[PDB]
């Protein structure tokens, strides 16, 4: 069946439904919605989809009424296992998409994940970027990310509008699966970042030191402390970035480590830090909250 028209013209060939408005999904989103693609929202929860609707965004019934209604399907959920039901499931993607539909997964996972998705989306003619980002939820906030893309390289181009809605550098890295090969170097970085802020922090209240002057010394500096220092130290522990994603990027680290045989001591030890948290009960909480929670 044919549909009635929606927020963006269809002649375009730039119709966006995103998929996924969690802390970095909504911001997104937005951000394609004030630029003028965002025709279309899923959300697993339907009341994340309420400011949307307000705004006259069509809210989808499943991934596959969306799918049938766009032309570029954006992906933002957890994980891989998230991103295989919203593609693959019973009212996936694949049920609605026409063929020449690119599917844009912006969520983290590995690049053995994105080369997989893109096989199975070939099948039905679905064309598959991997554009993981950077610069956590503020740089959503701001449109400010760094979007790191694998694929063709000529959908890239073709797509540049849309990641400058919500970003600003945007990089190509290569074919499918190096732009999650780019984003897990640098959740290596992350993590270790982080780990070193906490430490940090925990030596600081032992000694006693006056935490203004910590904050001001340290801002070693880098973006968790830039991101999340503040927030810390005002005790505020909510995600940010939730401690079980970092848990399952660096689960992605370790195993693309392992079948490189490259041995990554530090991610391993970020690793056990994390899935302790996750243990515990705190993997809601930001990462900047590890130690503290
Ligand atoms: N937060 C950061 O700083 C940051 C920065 C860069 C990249 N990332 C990555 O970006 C991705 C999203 O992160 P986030 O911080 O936005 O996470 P989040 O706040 O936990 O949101 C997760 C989103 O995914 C949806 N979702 C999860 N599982 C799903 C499923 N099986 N089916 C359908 N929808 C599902 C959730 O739906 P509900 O609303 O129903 O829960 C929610 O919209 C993750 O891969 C994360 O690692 C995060």
């Amino acid at each position: 069946h044919h549909h009635s028209s929606g927020l963006v013209p269809r002649g375009s060939h730039m119709r966006v439904g995103f998929i996924g408005l969690g802390i970095m999904g909504g911001p997104m989103a937005t951000h394609l919605l004030k630029a003028g693609f965002l025709a279309a929202v899923y959300n697993r929860t339907r009341e994340k989809t309420k400011p949307f609707a307000e705004a006259g965004v069509y809210v989808a019934e499943s991934p596959a009424d969306l799918a049938k209604r766009v032309d570029v399907v954006i992906v933002m959920v957890s994980d891989a296992p998230d991103v295989e039901q919203v593609l693959f499931g019973p009212s996936g993607v694949v049920e609605g998409a026409r063929p020449g539909l690119i599917v844009v997964d912006m969520s983290t996972n590995s690049p053995d994940w994105a080369r997989k998705f893109a096989e199975r989306l070939a099948q039905y003619g679905i064309e598959f970027l991997d554009a993981p980002v950077t610069g956590g939820q503020k740089g959503a906030i701001e449109g400010t990310l760094t979007i790191m893309v694998g694929g063709k390289e000529e959908l890239f181009h073709r797509l540049l509008p849309i990641f400058k809605a919500m970003g600003r550098d945007i990089v190509y890295m290569g074919p499918v699966g190096y732009g999650q090969a780019m984003k897990l170097v640098n959740q290596v970085v992350v993590a270790l970042n982080t780990v070193a802020m906490v430490e940090g922090l925990k030596l600081a209240k032992a000694l006693g030191l006056d935490m203004d002057k910590v904050a001001e010394v340290l801002t070693a500096r880098s973006g968790a402390i830039e991101l999340y220092l503040p927030k810390l130290l005002k005790g505020d522990l909510s995600p940010g970035f939730k401690a079980e994603h970092l848990k399952k990027d660096l689960g992605y680290v370790l195993e693309e480590a392992r079948k490189r045989g490259v041995k990554l001591p530090g991610a391993e030890l970020a690793y056990e830090l994390y899935r302790k948290m996750v243990e515990d009960g705190a993997g809601s909480l930001g990462i900047h909250a590890l130690g503290f929670y």
